[PDB]
Parts: C-alpha cells; sequence; structure tokens
C-alpha cells in the first residue's frame, strides 16, 4: 500500500511561451508512508542549460496520504527554431523514507515544445 508512481501521460505538447511547465507525478493504489521519487530532465533535440529549458533533478517526497506532487521546469522561449523540439523527464525507482513503493505505467515523459510565429495584422 506504499504506492505506484506515474506521470499523467507519456507525451505532452507545450508552447515555447509557457514560461513554467508544471509536470505532475501521481501516486496510485496506496498512499501509506513517506516515499521519495527521484526525477530528472534529459535533453532531446531541445537543449538545456537555459537554451530551451533549465535542467532540473531531485527527489519528490510524498508524505503519508499525499498522492500528487509537481515538478516545475523553466522553459525558455528560445528565438531559434527546430522542426521537432523535444526533451524528457524521467522518474526513477522510489524509496521508502528511513509494502514497497514502485513505478507505474508512465515513467518517461517526452515534452514537445511547439513553436509559434509572429505575423502582423
Amino acid at each position: 500500500h506504499a504506492g505506484i508512481f506515474t506521470f499523467e501521460e507519456p507525451v505532452t505538447h507545450v508552447s515555447e511561451s509557457i514560461g513554467i511547465m508544471e509536470v505532475k507525478v501521481l501516486r496510485t493504489s496506496g498512499a501509506r508512508g513517506n516515499v521519495i521519487v527521484p526525477y530528472k530532465t534529459i535533453e532531446g533535440t531541445a537543449r538545456g542549460g537555459g537554451e530551451d529549458f533549465e535542467d532540473t533533478c531531485g527527489e519528490l517526497e510524498f508524505q503519508n496520504d499525499e498522492i500528487v506532487k509537481t515538478i516545475s521546469v523553466k522553459v525558455i522561449d528560445d528565438e531559434e527554431y527546430e522542426k521537432n523540439k523535444t526533451f524528457f523527464l524521467e522518474i526513477g525507482e522510489p524509496r521508502l523514507v528511513e509494502g514497497r513503493p514502485i513505478l507505474g505505467e508512465h515513467t518517461k515523459l517526452e515534452v514537445i515544445i511547439e513553436e509559434s510565429y509572429e505575423f502582423k495584422s
């Protein structure tokens, strides 16, 4: 009953102008105990280091009876263009804080950054 942890979905589209992207991690099928879920960003065709996004990583702590947490990623509205602009988040194996918590269905998330174009009326 410690929980099965998952992203909402495996692929998401966000605007280049979103500013802050808030990625959810859900705990399903049990919320007993304090658990951490490691996470990280990984570059795809989109670049980190504040080019298209700011890299981030850490451990999300779920307290007893807590079932949703948020990872906030800075998305930079890069003036430069790609046909398909992607990066990823991943969750890693959960750990009890000193049953067993595990990963569920969506453990990798592809983020597609959608580009918009400036036209004048």
